[PDB]
């Protein structure tokens, strides 16, 4: 059976709670380090390898705007720094670099309780916004990465067709910032057929609904980063067909390439 599964059997009601099943605790990146601005570890408390990720925010914002994020996502078991960047108006392409040299940080540079805690060969990377930008250049040019989840992502560039990384992308209807018609949506198109990825466009929402707790973002991020960090196919029941659409509905469209294919293993 999959020896990356963590946590007890996944529900609906356990991916949209607050908190996850593992308690965590933080670690405060040092003043000048390498490459980004800083930013703070999640790692679940109890002694185990998990899959690390690596949150960017947007334009003018700081980590703080992730934080929620970060706790979230390191509570269903993984290790997660949220950076600040060198500057707040850095543009997708730094925040590529920036989220690469966090990832770098957490395996190489931060306390031996937090690289103990991660298999550097499961990594992932998301952010909001440019930081959503930063996580397609950083998957189209990091094609070991597991995952990739930008959330209303910005970026000038729409042509992502060498991305392999299993990839979620969550536009906002209502985005003014970052309409989904001119960014979310044609870069989702742009992704090779042939890559796992989807594209949960969320009702009613504006630019700014991932800067703050989301069940939605919450329940289809984790169930992603479990599906492809961990491999974890208790996971692609929520992914595949995938969530119902329409009126009453949080999630206003949904697109993916479905079904997601399984390799195993014979004990
Ligand atoms: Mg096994
Ligand atoms: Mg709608
Ligand atoms: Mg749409």
């Amino acid at each position: 059976a999959n020896p990356y599964e963590r946590g007890p059997d996944p529900t609906q009601a356990s991916l949209e709670a607050s908190r996850g099943p593992f308690p965590v605790s933080e670690e405060r990146v040092s003043s000048p380090v390498s490459g980004f601005g800083g930013g703070t570890i999640y790692y679940p408390q109890e002694n185990n390898t998990y899959g690390a990720v690596a949150i960017s925010p947007g334009y003018t914002a700081t980590q703080s705007s992730v934080a929620w994020l970060g706790e979230r996502i390191a509570s269903h078991g993984f290790v997660v720094i949220t950076i600040d960047t060198n500057t707040t108006l850095d543009q997708p392409d730094s925040r590529a670099d920036q989220l690469e040299a966090a990832l770098d940080h957490m395996v190489d540079g931060a306390s031996s309780t937090v690289r103990s805690r991660i298999d550097r060969n499961r990594l992932a990377v998301m952010g909001h916004s440019m930081g959503g930008g930063g996580t397609l250049r950083l998957a189209s040019r990091r094609p070991d990465l597991k995952a990739a989840i930008p959330l209303t992502p910005w970026h000038l560039n729409k042509s992502w067709s060498n991305v392999q990384v299993p990839t979620l992308i969550i536009g906002a209807e209502n985005d003014t910032v970052a309409p989904v018609a001119l960014h979310a949506e044609p870069s989702y198109t742009s992704i090779p057929t042939s890559t796992r990825k989807a594209y949960l466009e969320l009702n009613g929402a504006s630019h700014f609904a991932p800067s703050v707790a989301n069940a939605t973002i919450g329940m289809y991020g984790v169930a992603w980063l479990k599906r492809f960090v961990d491999e974890d196919t208790r996971y692609t029941r929520f992914l595949c067909p995938g969530p119902r659409t329409g009126l009453f509905s949080d999630v206003e469209e949904y697109r993916s390439t479905c079904p997601f294919l399984e390799h195993h293993h014979h004990h």
